[PDB]
Parts: C-alpha cells; sequence; structure tokens
C-alpha cells in the first residue's frame, strides 16, 4: 500500500465515504415519509457504492497499467465503475426534486452513461492521440447533461414549492460547479497531458468526490424539500 | 486504421450513426408533449450508443483476437457492448407504442439480455464445436421475442388508436425482418462458418444496423402515434 | 468437461436449471392476470439466465485461475455474473408481493449489488488477507437486505390481504436461511480457507441455488397472493 505515494489520499476518501455512509444510514433511521425515504436511499447508496471503490483502490485491485507514451502508465479504472453508478443517482436526486418527466430522466441518464463509458475508453486506450477524441466525446455529453440541468429543471422548479424550488437551484450550482473540474483535472493530469504527477491528481479528485457526494448530500437531507407537503 | 479492409464500413457506419444522432437531436427541440418526448429520448439514445462503438471499432480499441480453428481470428466485440443497451431500447420504443403492461416488457428485455449475452460468450468461445451451442440459445431467446410482438402486442395494438395501430404494425414488421437477419450474417460470417470474409460480413452489419436504428427512428417520428390525443 | 471432478454437479445444476424454466414458461402460458403476468416474468427469467452460467461452467467458459496462497486456485466467476442479476429479481418478487415502497426497493437492490460486487473482487484479489476484507463487507450488506426483509417488509405483509401475507412470510423464511448458507459455504470452501474441496462447494452451491430459484418459484407460482382480488 505504502509504497504508493497518493496512498494518504486513498486512505482518506476511504473513510470520509464510509463516515459518510454512516451518518446518512444512522439519519434516515427515524424516517416514514415515502418521498423521504426515497432520497435517503438514492443519497446513501451514492457514498457506500464510492466507499467500496475507494477501498479497491487503496488496496491495489483497481489499478492497472497502461502503455502509451512508451511509458507503463498506472491507472485507476476503479474510479470509472465508481462513477457509472454513482453520477446517474446523483442526477436522479435532482430529476426527482423537480418531477421530471421520464423521457427527460432517460435522456439524462443515458448521456451521462455515455459520459462516463466513454471517459473509461479514453482511460484505457493506447494510442496517445486518440485518447483525447474520447475525452471530446465525453465533454460533449456532460455539456448536454449541463444544458439540461439549466434550461429544463430550473424552469421546471420555480413553478414548484419554494423550498424545493430554492433547495434544487443550490444543489443545481454545486453539481455544475464541481462535474466541470473532473474533465479538466483529467486533461492535465496522468490520464493527459500529464502535466500535474498522479499523487497530486489523486488529492484533487478525492476533494471533488467528497464534495459532489457527502457535501451535496448533507444540503440535500437537511431541506424540508425532500418531506411531502403534511399537516 | 486503413490496414484493416473492412476499415471503410466502419468509418461510413461512424458518420452515418452521427449523421442520424443530430437530425434526431434538432428535431427534438422543439418538442413539449411528455409522451413525444419520452420517443425521442429513447430513439436518439440508439444511433448515440451506436455511433461510440463503431468509431471504437473503426480506431482498434473494439476489436480482439479469439484462437479457434488453429487460427487468431479478429472478433469485434464493440457489437454486443452496442447491442445489449440498444436493442432493449427498440423493443422499449414498441412496447410503450402500445401501452404494454409491465410483466411483459420485463420478459422482453430479459430475454433480450440473453439473447445478447450468449451472443457474445459464443463470439469469444475458444472450442469451435461449442460457439454453435451459443448461437442456438441466443436464436431460441430470439424467436420467443418475435413470438411476443406477434401473438401478444399486435392484439394490444388493435384495440388501440388507428394511428398507433398502423404505426406499429410497420415498425413491428421492419423489426421482424431485420433482426431476423442478424444470426444468419454470423452464423455464416467470422464468428461461425467462416463462408463470407470479414470485410463482405462487416458491410452486411452496418447495413442492417442503420436500417434498424435510424430507418426505424425516422418512421418512428415522424408518426403522430407518439402524442397524446390533443384539441 | 469430465477432467474436472465437479462436472457432475454442474451438469446436474444445469439439467434441473432448464428443466425449471421449462415448467414456469409452460405453466405462465394462461396466464392473462396483469398482476400474476409480473410475477411470472420475474420468476422464469431467474432460472433461465442461471440456466446459461451453469452451462457456461460446465463447458469450462467461466472459470478462471487466481494466483494466492502459491497456488492457481480454480475460480468459477460464472457464479457472480449469474447472482448479480438473479438475486436483485428474487428480492422484487418479495417487494412486489407486499407492495414495498421505491425507496425501499431502490436500498434492497442496491444494497444487493454491493454485496455480489464486492464478493466478486473478494474471489479475485490475489493479497490471500484480502479476500477476507470483502467478504465481511458483502457479509455487511447482506444483514442489512436481512434486516430489511424482516423489519420492514414482514410489518407491511400483515397490514394485505391474508393469503399474500402467509405467502410472503413462507418466502421471507425460505430466503433468509438459504441466503444465509451463502457466505459459510463461501468462507470454507476454495474461496476462503480451502477446508472444503471444490467438488464438494460445487455440490452444495447446486443444492442451495436450485432450491432458492426453482424451489421458491414453485411455492410462489402456485399461491393464490400473485392474483389480484377479482370476482
Ligand atoms: C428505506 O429507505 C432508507 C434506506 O436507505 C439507506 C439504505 C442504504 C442505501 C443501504 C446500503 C448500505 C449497505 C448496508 C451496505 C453495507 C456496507 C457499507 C459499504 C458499509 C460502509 C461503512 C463502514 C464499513 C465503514
Ligand atoms: C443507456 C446507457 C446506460 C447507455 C450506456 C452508454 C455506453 C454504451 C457508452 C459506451 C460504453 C462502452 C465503452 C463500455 C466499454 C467497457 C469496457 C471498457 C470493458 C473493458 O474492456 C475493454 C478491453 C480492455 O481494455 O477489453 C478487452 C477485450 C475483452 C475480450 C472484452 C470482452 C468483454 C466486453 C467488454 C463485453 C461488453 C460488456 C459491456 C460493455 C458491459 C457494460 C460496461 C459499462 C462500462 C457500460
Ligand atoms: C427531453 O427529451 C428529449 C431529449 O432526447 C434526446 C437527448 C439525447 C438522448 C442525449 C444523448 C446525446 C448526448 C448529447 C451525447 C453527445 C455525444 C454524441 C455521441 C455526439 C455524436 C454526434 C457528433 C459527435 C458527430
Ligand atoms: C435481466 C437481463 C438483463 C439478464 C441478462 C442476461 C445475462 C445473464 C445473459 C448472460 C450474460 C453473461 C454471459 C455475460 C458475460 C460477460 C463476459 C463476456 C465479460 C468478459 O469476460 C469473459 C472472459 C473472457 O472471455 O473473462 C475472463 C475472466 C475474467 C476474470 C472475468 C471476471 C469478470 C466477470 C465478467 C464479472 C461479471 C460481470 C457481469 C457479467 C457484467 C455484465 C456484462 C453484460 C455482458 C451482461
Ligand atoms: C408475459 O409474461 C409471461 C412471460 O414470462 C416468461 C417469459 C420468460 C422470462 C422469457 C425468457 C426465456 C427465453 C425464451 C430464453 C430461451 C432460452 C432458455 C435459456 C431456454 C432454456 C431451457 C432449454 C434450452 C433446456
Ligand atoms: C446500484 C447498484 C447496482 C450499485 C452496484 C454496486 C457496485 C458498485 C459494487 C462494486 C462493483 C465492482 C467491484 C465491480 C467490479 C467488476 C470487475 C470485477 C470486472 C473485472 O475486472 C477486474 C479486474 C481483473 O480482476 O480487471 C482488470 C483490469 C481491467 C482493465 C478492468 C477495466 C474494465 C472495468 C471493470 C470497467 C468497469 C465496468 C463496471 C464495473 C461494469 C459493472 C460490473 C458489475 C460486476 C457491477
Ligand atoms: C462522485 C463523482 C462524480 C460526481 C464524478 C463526476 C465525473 C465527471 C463529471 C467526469 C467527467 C469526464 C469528462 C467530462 C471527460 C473526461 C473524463 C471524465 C470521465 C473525467
Ligand atoms: C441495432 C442493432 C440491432 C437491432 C441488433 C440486433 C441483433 C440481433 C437480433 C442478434 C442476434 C444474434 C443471434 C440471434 C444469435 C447469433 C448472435 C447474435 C447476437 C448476432
Ligand atoms: C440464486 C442465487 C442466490 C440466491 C445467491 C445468493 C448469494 C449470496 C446471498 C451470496 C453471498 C455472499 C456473501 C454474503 C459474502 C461472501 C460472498 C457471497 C457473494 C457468496
Ligand atoms: C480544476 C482544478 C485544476 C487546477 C490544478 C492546479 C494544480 C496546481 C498544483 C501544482 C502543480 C504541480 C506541478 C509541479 C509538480
Ligand atoms: C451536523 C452536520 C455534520 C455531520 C457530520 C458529517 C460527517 C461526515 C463527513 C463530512 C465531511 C465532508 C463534508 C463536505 C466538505
Ligand atoms: C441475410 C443475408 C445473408 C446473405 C449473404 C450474401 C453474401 C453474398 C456475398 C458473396 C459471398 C462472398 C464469398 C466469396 C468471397
Ligand atoms: C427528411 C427525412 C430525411 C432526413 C435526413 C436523415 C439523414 C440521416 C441519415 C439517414 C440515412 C439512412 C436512412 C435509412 C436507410
Ligand atoms: C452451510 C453448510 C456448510 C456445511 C459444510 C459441511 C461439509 C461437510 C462435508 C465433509 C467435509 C469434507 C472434508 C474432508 C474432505
Ligand atoms: C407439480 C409440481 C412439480 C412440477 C415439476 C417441477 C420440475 C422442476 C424441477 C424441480 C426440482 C427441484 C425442486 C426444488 C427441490
Ligand atoms: C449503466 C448503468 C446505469 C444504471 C445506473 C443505476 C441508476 C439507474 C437510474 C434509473 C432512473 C430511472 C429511469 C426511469
Ligand atoms: C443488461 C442491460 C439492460 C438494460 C438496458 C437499458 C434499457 C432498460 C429498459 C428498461 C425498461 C423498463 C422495464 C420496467
Ligand atoms: C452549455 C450549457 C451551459 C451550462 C454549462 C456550463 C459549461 C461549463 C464549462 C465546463 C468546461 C469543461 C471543459
Ligand atoms: C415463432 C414466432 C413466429 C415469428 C418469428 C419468425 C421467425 C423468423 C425466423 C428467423 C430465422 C433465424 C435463424
Ligand atoms: C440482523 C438482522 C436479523 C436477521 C438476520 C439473520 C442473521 C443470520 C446470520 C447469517 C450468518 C452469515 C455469516
Ligand atoms: C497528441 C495531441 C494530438 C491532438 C489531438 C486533439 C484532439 C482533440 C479533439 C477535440 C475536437
Ligand atoms: C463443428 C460442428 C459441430 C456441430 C454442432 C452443432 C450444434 C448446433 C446445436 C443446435 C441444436
Ligand atoms: C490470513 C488471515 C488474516 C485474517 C484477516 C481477517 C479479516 C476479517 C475482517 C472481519 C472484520
Ligand atoms: C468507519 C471508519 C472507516 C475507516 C477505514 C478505512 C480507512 C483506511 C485506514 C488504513
Ligand atoms: C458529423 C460527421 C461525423 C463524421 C466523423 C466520423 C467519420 C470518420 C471519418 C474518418
Ligand atoms: C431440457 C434438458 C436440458 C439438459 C441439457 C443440459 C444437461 C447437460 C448434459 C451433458
Ligand atoms: C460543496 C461544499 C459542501 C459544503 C457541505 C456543508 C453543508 C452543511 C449543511
Ligand atoms: C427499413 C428501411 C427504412 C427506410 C427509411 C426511410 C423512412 C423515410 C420516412
Ligand atoms: C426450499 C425447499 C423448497 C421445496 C419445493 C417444493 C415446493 C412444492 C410446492
Ligand atoms: C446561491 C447558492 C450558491 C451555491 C454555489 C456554491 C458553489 C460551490
Ligand atoms: C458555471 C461555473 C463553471 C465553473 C468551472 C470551474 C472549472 C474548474
Ligand atoms: C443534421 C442537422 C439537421 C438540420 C435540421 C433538419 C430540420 C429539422
Ligand atoms: C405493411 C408495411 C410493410 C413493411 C415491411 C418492410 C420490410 C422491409
Ligand atoms: C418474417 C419474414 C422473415 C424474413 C427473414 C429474412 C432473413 C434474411
Ligand atoms: C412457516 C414456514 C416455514 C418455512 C421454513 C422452511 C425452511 C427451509
Ligand atoms: C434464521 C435462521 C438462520 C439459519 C442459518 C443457517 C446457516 C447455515
Amino acid at each position: 500500500i505504502t509504497g504508493r505515494p497518493e496512498w494518504i489520499w486513498l486512505a482518506l476518501g476511504t473513510a470520509l465515504m464510509g463516515l459518510g455512509t454512516l451518518y446518512f444510514l444512522v439519519k434516515g433511521m427515524g424516517v416514514s415519509d415515502p418521498d423521504a425515504k426515497k432520497f435517503y436511499a438514492i443519497t446513501t447508496l451514492v457514498p457506500a457504492i464510492a466507499f467500496t471503490m475507494y477501498l479497491s483502490m487503496l488496496l491495489g485491485y483497481g489499478l492497472t497499467m497502461v502503455p502509451f507514451g512508451g511509458e507503463q502508465n498506472p491507472i485507476y479504472w476503479a474510479r470509472y465503475a465508481d462513477w457509472l453508478f454513482t453520477t446517474p443517482l446523483l442526477l436522479l436526486d435532482l430529476a426527482l426534486l423537480v418531477d421530471a418527466d421520464q423521457g427527460t430522466i432517460l435522456a439524462l441518464v443515458g448521456a451521462d452513461g455515455i459520459m462516463i463509458g466513454t471517459g473509461l475508453v479514453g482511460a484505457l486506450t493506447k494510442v496517445y492521440s486518440y485518447r483525447f477524441v474520447w475525452w471530446a466525446i465525453s465533454t460533449a455529453a456532460m455539456l448536454y447533461i449541463l444544458y439540461v440541468l439549466f434550461f429544463g429543471f430550473t424552469s421546471k422548479a420555480e413553478s414548484m414549492r419554494p423550498e424545493v424550488a430554492s433547495t434544487f437551484k443550490v444543489l443545481r450550482n454545486v453539481t455544475v460547479v464541481l462535474w466541470s473540474a473532473y474533465p479538466v483535472v483529467w486533461l492535465i493530469g496522468s490520464e493527459g497531458a500529464g502535466i500535474v504527477p498522479l499523487n497530486i491528481e489523486t488529492l484533487l479528485f478525492m476533494v471533488l468526490d467528497v464534495s459532489a457526494k457527502v457535501g451535496f448530500g448533507l444540503i440535500l437531507l437537511r431541506s424540508r424539500a425532500i418531506f411531502g407537503e403534511a399537516e
């Protein structure tokens, strides 16, 4: 484990995702509202999945070597197995908050799968220049997601209860800022141009992951928007 | 790329799926009917997924070598990753058109997963004679799907609006004819008996894919069956 | 095939899953109740999936070698591909029986995916002591599932029709007893401590699989709880 300088950030990430999972699990014990139960189930699964994948990276299972640039490059593939399941769950939290229609939910989840799937292909591609073709396709899929979150959901939240509109607006802004950083870290990190070393890259993804999952969840599950209007 | 004679058909397929995706995306911009939005989302995702997998084959990522018959045989595995997601989406288009019940939808999607999954196992199997055992199981799963589309959905469409009944009947006939060709191309192509060479096999799958996805989508999204009855 | 002593139990399992699939398929022909159709579709898919994965193990495709303990250990990975899809389908049978809320269904299916996913990682892990870390995480996920089936569903079934309450109680008890045996067989078998040899381990999993899928299905599909109350 300790033979890799980035191990400290993988261990911290593992701990923070595990602690986040347990807090949400305990906090959700005393909840019977069927609407609130939906948000607790979605939001608790997110850091639980991330916990297992951070642990796999810490123990060395989620790491492979990819030859490109005449070098064997360490690629943590477990990140994409994490994101494949956690990013659509996070979008479902937002879509259920605004009572989005089914067709829009399917478009979001499908574009998200394309985003993560093409990012994985780009991470494992051995022809250096082709890695950035996949990065560009994946980034186009992300821009579609961000467009929908702004010019489809925002207008839908305003016609909703005030507390669900204000909570959505906050979580929307958090998501757009944090998610946009991921393609940048990829491009300048060891998967892309190799400007930033792997140990610093790992620290950046850990800060982003914890903020986008645990921080996101703390804002959502403390809001009254997750409960139905009741007397 | 150009070192493979089949590259021209992979490049054409990539272009036609990309163009198809963009047309459906633009055409769906001016749509607010929640029913129509469902069909546009399903139908636009189909060629978008196929685009990415054709590109992976063009660039050489979606290709592996499988030893059988005393030879290293080029097997494009990316086809099955495509079909795993696009064939159930196409069946969902048909099932939603006739307002099929949930139990029937699950049976269709499950049989479809078995069809594609066993076809993938057959494509990667190293014992030559066993490849055709998997082909037979996969073909049995397809025949179940075709039976349901005829002796379960057809009777359901007649009790529906006339425009949804006539549109379903057309898309049903297109699907049964085109899908039935796939097991035949597999059997006589490089995955099976090896009668037809890979470059011709690739041309045939490209014609079938574009027809079953883009051609299918053009018929559906030009129909009024996708809109609810409104004044 | 016959070069492996466990082949006899893989062949028996294949036959019993295939026969089970055909019986459920025939029995479900004469069913039009939309509620009953749901249970028949879920319950017939379970042994059909298991059939294909037992066949892959029989023919040698679903087997790999994992080095640990200074030895190349035969690991049947196809079991986890089976369980990944069949265990959530079995939980869906139970959840639909008691009309569970959506949030609870998602929590069950998500915990089940974590259970199977971490068990697969543990089966393929090359550092011997780490294999049991994954076993423990997977077992914690199972205990969560069992808790929900007892202290969330049981109370919900009592407020239901008497026949659905008594049928659920029976299937609940069958599930908790049979599922609990799996982590024990893993721990003492070739994936874990290696006390029980592989051929005996394979026999035990076959008895458990057939009972948990075909036996489970025979109890459910003979009950009147799967039909709506009708005159
Ligand atoms: C509606 C939305 C959900 C739609 C989703 C969008 C999606 C279509 C976007 C594209 C996804 C696609 C790129 C997934 C590729 C997975 C692949 C990286 C797995 C590893 O295989 C890659 C190479 C080794 O580098 O295999 C070496 C050769 C091996 C012999 C490969 C044989 C196994 C194949 C991988 C079998 C295909 C399985 C499916 C891809 C499983 C789904 C994986 C997940 C990442 C989507
Ligand atoms: C309700 C419906 C959706 C049900 C679906 C029906 C489905 C059950 C039908 C059978 C599907 C099954 C054959 C999928 C097999 C995937 C497999 C080809 C992936 C590549 O692995 C094959 C060998 C190399 O040749 O791995 C070499 C050895 C490696 C060490 C393998 C270890 C990884 C395992 C593959 C882990 C299992 C992952 C799941 C199979 C992922 C789903 C893939 C998709 C193709 C279903
Ligand atoms: C809501 C719920 C459904 C959530 C589900 C819970 C889930 C997150 C729990 C953890 C699942 C995770 C451990 C799955 C790992 C699959 C992995 C074993 C496949 C084989 O790859 C392992 C190594 C060889 O030993 O690959 C060698 C290196 C290769 C180069 C690997 C590159 C391919 C990657 C495997 C791509 C990721 C694909 C996804 C993991 C596909 C889903 C598989 C299924 C088992 C979940
Ligand atoms: C909890 C994890 C989250 C919210 C991860 C989000 C990840 C992304 C938005 C990743 C995007 C990428 C691109 C847009 C292209 C480059 C490759 C990716 C996958 C890093
Ligand atoms: C857009 C792609 C489509 C509609 C693909 C359809 C593919 C099939 C219907 C494939 C069927 C197969 C068999 C029936 C057995 C032989 C292997 C397959 C997977 C080619
Ligand atoms: C039809 C198959 C069924 C119902 C299989 C159930 C399997 C389990 C409940 C497996 C549980 C495991 C653990 C709890 C940890 C050890 C590894 C597993 C996956 C065997
Ligand atoms: C979206 C965030 C990207 C900003 C990356 C900042 C990295 C600064 C760290 C110093 C770079 C290390 C280079 C010298 C080793
Ligand atoms: C009462 C609110 C705080 C509860 C404690 C939460 C502990 C989980 C770890 C959170 C750290 C990361 C927060 C986002 C920066
Ligand atoms: C379902 C369509 C299958 C028909 C295949 C027709 C192939 C004819 C092309 C000529 C065969 C090439 C053999 C000589 C190289
Ligand atoms: C107005 C209808 C035609 C629009 C142009 C569609 C261009 C997408 C490519 C379609 C070619 C394949 C059609 C099926 C044979
Ligand atoms: C949950 C069931 C686990 C019980 C396992 C009993 C196995 C007894 C078979 C004899 C053990 C073989 C050891 C000598 C070869
Ligand atoms: C009339 C009920 C029996 C029908 C025959 C079922 C045959 C399928 C194989 C069942 C054997 C396994 C039963 C569970 C132990
Ligand atoms: C490729 C993996 C995608 C599945 C991720 C799991 C979450 C799915 C959310 C589905 C939302 C409901 C759509 C109607
Ligand atoms: C194995 C991958 C299957 C999933 C394909 C994605 C489409 C799923 C459609 C689900 C239809 C809704 C069923 C109720
Ligand atoms: C185009 C939709 C408007 C909202 C999206 C904001 C774009 C942020 C740019 C992200 C940069 C990634 C490289
Ligand atoms: C048996 C259901 C009737 C409709 C299915 C038509 C069968 C077409 C044969 C396809 C040939 C594939 C080898
Ligand atoms: C803790 C929830 C109560 C019901 C679960 C029964 C636990 C059975 C123990 C299984 C042993 C697996 C190692
Ligand atoms: C080795 C660098 C080659 C540059 C390729 C950049 C491709 C980016 C595509 C974005 C449209
Ligand atoms: C090398 C050819 C061996 C023939 C096997 C055919 C199997 C087909 C099974 C269809 C029932
Ligand atoms: C080689 C045996 C090492 C023992 C590790 C046991 C780990 C079990 C963790 C359960 C909390
Ligand atoms: C609940 C605390 C979980 C912390 C265990 C993971 C941290 C790795 C320490 C080496
Ligand atoms: C929108 C046009 C997309 C065409 C790019 C793919 C074709 C491959 C050319 C080499
Ligand atoms: C319907 C009977 C299915 C039996 C075939 C599988 C058994 C393997 C025999 C070698
Ligand atoms: C993106 C930063 C999240 C901050 C988490 C703190 C929330 C406390 C209510
Ligand atoms: C299967 C052939 C499809 C033909 C596509 C043309 C549709 C234009 C309306
Ligand atoms: C767990 C044992 C199941 C027994 C199956 C027999 C059911 C006949 C109704
Ligand atoms: C109005 C809410 C502002 C939230 C933005 C937070 C950016 C990290
Ligand atoms: C909408 C604000 C985008 C912020 C992008 C930050 C990328 C590091
Ligand atoms: C490929 C772009 C299509 C141009 C608009 C078609 C008419 C909606
Ligand atoms: C009555 C519609 C006929 C459609 C059949 C088309 C076959 C390619
Ligand atoms: C229902 C007509 C079937 C046509 C099969 C064509 C196979 C090449
Ligand atoms: C009251 C029903 C008892 C069922 C338990 C069966 C254990 C195999
Ligand atoms: C609730 C009874 C548990 C039985 C466990 C059996 C494990 C072999």
